[PDB]
């Protein structure tokens, strides 16, 4: 009448970033409490054992990972008590520890039964309820046996909370608020924000509640605090220090950020940049800064791993991959426009079926703002408008509609100028693109249309067009295409589920993978990257105004335009098509992300196809599941609760509403993010190709600053982008964000193989993971193509790799993780 488990855990020391002692686990310290699936009590719940200390060390285990320790455990259980589905657990020691599993042993198997747990477990006196964990065993609710219904509803419970309270680090409530937290006017009324989500004037996603209080000065403002907390589990530890990436990002605005600006107060080395060389020599012979900079830098973990250093004077940056063969093929209109569909941020250009190009703003306040682009100054290469427009050979990248009711606001910042920005670009017979023209706006200097120019002193103005475009680009590919559509707009889903979906849970076990370390980077984001005064408003563009410029952005951001081929169809730059294997049809048959991505998402879509009707038979099913109607309902009308009017929602009231609700998150979390995160310092390592921000207008011809532009053109570009310091800072933080983790779990892959007992759903998901080796594959074989070296390599000569599934660690420039981890 015994039961042999084991117990898998971690120490705490194995995971933090100062002594463990394995013995101390023994003796009376950790119980178990089996609770039966089977044998219910007076009251209907699940038959609870005798509290089972854990009896001694199983090093025999060959099983067994790096930091890992195994324990023996014997659990009397007769034949009263039935079959065990879940487990108490009581740790009476003063450390938390790491619980990764229990297995319990059978005459065979089945029936083995497998708990997989990871989590950390605090001492019981910490707790309002014991720790509960549940076999991996997987149940929509009117499948859960009956004696667990009431254990499945309570730990629900239990991580709601009551939306009251301070939370503390070791408790796992999960809750919504709004971005409150950004400004510290307790400290300067100039660190005033508004506060952004819950009013139609500033919509926002919601974040995680934190409950720190009010500062002093602001009621409706969320005072600082030192740790910004997160829900335990979703913290994660890392075996490996280097590993621990999101905190370099906090390292990096309190102690780097410092030291590298009192170098420049104590003018230790030159302010400004003054020739393309001096940039290249930051991956070439580094910079030289004092020894006590170095000194207090080279020692911190995940910044030490930034640079080369010779330990007293100099710091070498990486070669970025943008270079790696030519040091100028950046400058070409090729690579400019290629970048737009293979670059960094390559979701927004969009076809043109009209011409001239149209503004939607009030011409009320912003006056006419007709494109004054005439069809008569282009070339399209021997084509007219009217043949370039019925061939579907025309694009645009427009920032005009969205910079210019921001334009005056920058402007007025001390030394911040720019301009609201048009591209019109031309698809050539040979399947490139071509840039043909340049608008630059002002509200109410003057507003003006730069054509491109290879000599004199109207080419450096072409130049220098290219950069308030990129300007722009990369304020939107940071702000929106980043940090908007995938970091914010996912954490209100992964709030919803825990909240709403059982560990048991079908759509929990399909969807958590894909949320791993989102909720921890964000919030050391909302700590130290777009807080007032932070990394983000250092470096970009727009200062004070980049988070609330994001917010207007939002006001337009529709779920279901989230899906790859719906994007590519609002966009203009793919057609219906039932004729192709993907449903569209390409308009830039080359687009490397476009084609590469719907490759990934067909394998996604085929793994939620495949996964769902293996719990859910008939839309009634989808209806009938109370938690999954719970959850959507909550994640619309509070997670995305600025929007919840809006009539593009998804009803869920259906088989396919699920998977395209399910499709729609596993995208945006895993390709989507990745598209748009791991090319950062590959492409923008060298700020000339991705300046970040912009000081001043055109010289206007006369002035000495348009003398020097016509002497020294190296220069003028470097007086208008973003200066020597912030590119410093800024470079650091692309480095960081672009870099795998050792420990990444990538798409088709997952940290437990037992995550559940279905072997159905093991064999579907082992499909979707040969599925993504063999799209690999033909990746390469496109790389490998000499008739799409245009698009996919370019003057450059960089493959497009960002969408090959699988990675080693470090900043490889491929790779999809399954998750937004960094
Ligand atoms: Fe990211």
């Amino acid at each position: 009448h015994k039961i042999k488990g084991t117990v898998v855990l971690m120490p705490k020391n194995e995971l933090e970033v100062a002594v463990d002692n394995l013995n101390a686990f023994l003796g009376r310290s950790v119980s178990l409490q089996l609770i039966s699936a089977t044998k219910a009590d007076a009251h209907g719940k699940g038959k609870v054992g005798k509290d089972t200390f854990l009896e001694g060390i199983n090093t025999s285990l060959p099983t067994l990972g790096a930091g890992e320790s195994a324990f023996n455990i014997h659990f009397e259980w007769d034949g009263s008590m039935g079959i065990p589905g879940a487990f108490y657990i009581k740790n009476y020691m003063q450390v938390e520890f790491f619980l990764k599993s229990l297995t319990l042993e059978a005459i065979s198997n089945q029936g083995t039964i497998r708990f997989v747990c990871n989590s950390w477990v605090y001492n019981t006196k910490l707790y309002k309820s014991v720790r509960i964990f549940f076999a991996n065993h997987t149940y929509v609710p009117s499948e859960t046996p009956a004696p667990l219904v009431e254990y499945r509803e309570e730990e629900l419970k239990s991580l709601r909370g009551n939306g009251t309270g301070e939370r503390k680090e070791y408790d796992r409530i999960y809750d919504y608020d709004v971005y409150n937290d950004l400004g510290n006017p307790d400290k300067s009324e100039k660190l005033a924000r508004p506060v952004l989500g819950g009013s139609s004037t500033f919509p926002y996603p919601r974040r995680g509640r934190t409950g720190r209080g009010p500062t002093v000065t602001d009621p409706n403002t969320e005072k600082q605090g030192e740790v910004f907390y997160v829900p335990r589990d979703e913290n994660l530890g890392h075996l490996k220090s280097k590993d621990a990436l999101e905190i370099g990002t906090k390292s990096l605005s309190q102690i780097v950020q410092p030291a590298f600006e009192s170098a420049f107060d104590l003018k230790s080395t030159p302010i400004e940049f003054h020739s393309f060389q001096d940039v290249h020599d930051l991956y070439e012979g580094g910079i030289k800064l004092p020894r006590d900079v170095i000194s207090t830098i080279i020692p911190l973990p995940v910044i030490k791993e930034l640079y080369r250093t010779d330990g007293q004077h100099i710091l070498k940056f990486p070669q970025p991959h943008v270079v790696q063969v030519s040091q100028s093929a950046w400058m070409t209109d090729e690579e400019f426009a290629r970048e737009m569909i293979a670059g960094v941020n390559p979701c927004v250009i969009r076809g043109l079926e009209e011409f001239p190009p149209k503004s939607n703003l009030d011409p009320a306040i912003y006056g006419d703002q007709s494109s004054k682009i005439t069809a008569d100054s282009l070339d399209l290469d021997g084509y007219t408008m009217d043949e370039a427009l019925g061939s579907r050979r025309l694009f645009m990248l427009d920032y005009h509609d969205i910079f210019m009711p921001y334009v005056r606001q920058i402007n007025q910042l001390n030394s911040a100028k720019t301009y609201a920005t048009r591209t019109i670009l031309f698809l050539r017979e040979d399947g490139t693109l071509k840039p043909v023209a340049i608008e630059l706006s002002l509200p109410h200097a003057v507003s003006q249309v730069v054509l491109p120019a290879k000599e004199g002193v109207e080419s450096t103005i072409w130049l220098l067009a290219k950069a308030y475009v990129i300007v722009n680009d990369s304020c939107y590919h940071q702000l929106m295409s980043h940090w908007l559509n995938t970091h914010a707009a996912m954490e209100p889903f992964v709030i919803a589920t825990h909240r709403h979906l059982s560990v048991l849970h079908p759509i929990y076990k399909l969807l958590t993978p894909h949320y791993r370390n989102n909720m921890n980077i964000n919030a050391l984001a909302r700590q130290s990257l777009i807080n007032a005064n932070g990394i983000g408003e250092t470096t970009f563009l727009p200062s004070k105004y980049s988070v609330e410029m994001s917010s207007a952005v939002y006001k337009n951001w529709v779920f279901t335009d989230q899906a790859l081929p719906a994007d590519l169809i609002k966009r203009g730059v793919a057609i219906k098509d039932p004729s192709t294997p993907h449903g569209v049809r390409l308009l830039i048959e080359d687009y490397p992300y476009a084609a590469d991505g719907l490759e990934i998402w067909a394998a996604i879509k085929t793994w939620v196809q495949e996964y769902v009707p293996l719990y859910y038979a008939r839309d009634d099913d989808v209806k009938n599941d109370s938690e999954l109607q719970h959850w959507w309902k909550e994640a619309v009308e509070k997670g995305h609760g600025d929007l919840k009017d809006k009539p593009w929602w998804p009803k869920l009231q259906t088989l396919e509403d699920l998977v395209e609700v399910c499709l729609i998150i596993i995208w945006i979390a895993s390709a989507l993010h990745a598209a748009v995160n791991f090319g950062q310092y590959p492409y923008g390592g060298l700020i000339m190709n991705r300046p970040t921000a912009s000081r001043r207008l055109l010289p206007e011809k006369g002035t000495p600053e348009y003398e020097e532009m016509i002497n020294n053109h190296e220069k003028a570009y470097l007086r208008t982008i973003t200066s020597k310091l912030p590119t410093l800072i800024s470079l650091s933080v692309i480095e960081i964000l672009s870099t795998h983790a050792s420990d990444e779990v990538y798409l088709g892959q997952r940290d437990n193989p037992h995550w559940t007992s279905d072997s159905k759903a093991l064999q579907a998901f082992q499909k979707f993971g040969n599925k993504l080796k063999e799209i690999e594959e033909k990746l390469v074989r496109r790389n490998n193509d000499p008739s799409l070296q245009g698009n996919r390599l370019g003057p450059v000569q960089l493959p497009y790799t960002l969408l090959y599934p699988s990675s080693e660690e470090g900043l490889t420039f491929r790779g999809i993780p399954n998750s937004i981890s960094i």
